[PDB]
């Protein structure tokens, strides 16, 4: 008699069948957390994290909006958090595009006829620019929080370079350095939360993710003039990571007809883990700007 093989567990050794979970369609199990409120969602909202973190960072985020009826969900993108694949490895950065996608409609399916709406941080941010930019009037409105739209110039230079090199040779192992946890958060907390959180990735950036990242900059810049979907874009000015010109840039080349920006004096990348009075507007303008859009 053939027995069914040992149940598939996370990178962490948890069985996916003891959790929330989706099979994208490469065949790789990805982790997915809900926020459900107790009535009827007047709204979905699927929560995009950025590069080498997790969606359990969007928990305080995630409650906020279910306290406005809005049903959340979100998972952990493939290399990263609980889900599978190797650790900030993506085929092609149109993966997560496609696993969101996938989730959205699953979700669609057991909640029809109700807006649909996309948040998303950093690299979550980029992704959610896509699949907006993908499915045109699909979507009620997008939240970006610090969108990797620009990247900082001098980290634009160095993966340039290191594409280039591999794009001729052969090395697998090549990397970059760490993302700099300093220039996170002036909260320092924050910045000692992510440095112990043992579901962050903090090793270099692999070239080959580095070549992925590149892909998704140009593919923003290309969807910018096919984005129609309402947004709303936080960003910092002291933002080290994604460059503030980005966000200018995205404010004037998007045909959003309903889009605003809000600047953060002196900010730097993660706004809704920054210091006290930043985070708390991020949390009331996301809060006003939702309810605004599902009232
Ligand atoms: O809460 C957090 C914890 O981690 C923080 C750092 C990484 N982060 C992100 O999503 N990140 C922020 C850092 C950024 C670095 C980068 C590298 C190459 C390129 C390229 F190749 F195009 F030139 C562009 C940009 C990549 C995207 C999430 C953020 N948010
Ligand atoms: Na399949
Ligand atoms: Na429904």
């Amino acid at each position: 008699m053939p027995e069914e093989s040992s149940p598939r567990r996370t990178p962490q050794s948890i069985p996916y069948q003891d959790l929330p979970h989706l099979v994208n369609a490469d065949g790789q199990y990805l982790f997915c957390r809900y926020w459900a409120p107790t009535g009827t969602p007047k709204a979905l909202i699927f929560v995009s994290h950025g590069a080498g973190e997790h969606s359990g960072r969007y928990e305080e985020l995630a409650r906020m909006l279910m306290g406005l009826d809005l049903l959340v969900f979100a998972h952990d993108h493939v290399g990263h958090g609980q889900s599978e694949g190797e650790r900030m490895v993506v085929s092609d950065f149109h993966v997560f595009v496609r696993d969101v996608l996938q989730h959205v409609d699953s979700m669609q399916k057991d909640y029809p006829g109700l807006p649909v709406f996309l948040l998303g941080h950093s690299m979550g941010g980029a992704i959610a620019i896509l699949t907006a930019a993908e499915r045109p009037g699909h979507f009620a409105g997008m939240v970006l929080i610090s969108p990797l739209v620009l990247a900082n110039p001098e980290s634009a230079t160095t993966f340039k370079v290191l594409a280039a090199k591999v794009l001729n040779s052969v090395l697998p192992n090549l990397s970059s350095g760490p993302i700099d946890s300093s220039v996170l958060s002036r909260n320092k907390t924050e910045v000692d939360i992510y440095n112990s959180d043992p579901l962050i990735c903090r090793a270099g950036l692999k070239v080959c993710f580095g070549i992925q990242l590149l892909n998704a900059v140009s593919r923003v810049e290309r969807a910018l003039p096919k984005l129609t979907v309402p947004f709303l874009l936080l960003q910092g000015s002291a933002d080290r990571l994604c460059d503030s010109k980005g966000a200018y840039l995205l404010m004037e080349l998007a045909k959003s007809q309903d889009k605003t920006l809000k600047i953060y004096e002196g900010a730097y990348h993660v706004l809704h883990k920054e210091l006290p009075e930043v985070t708390n507007s991020v949390f009331h303008e996301i809060n006003m700007w939702v309810s605004q859009r599902t009232a």
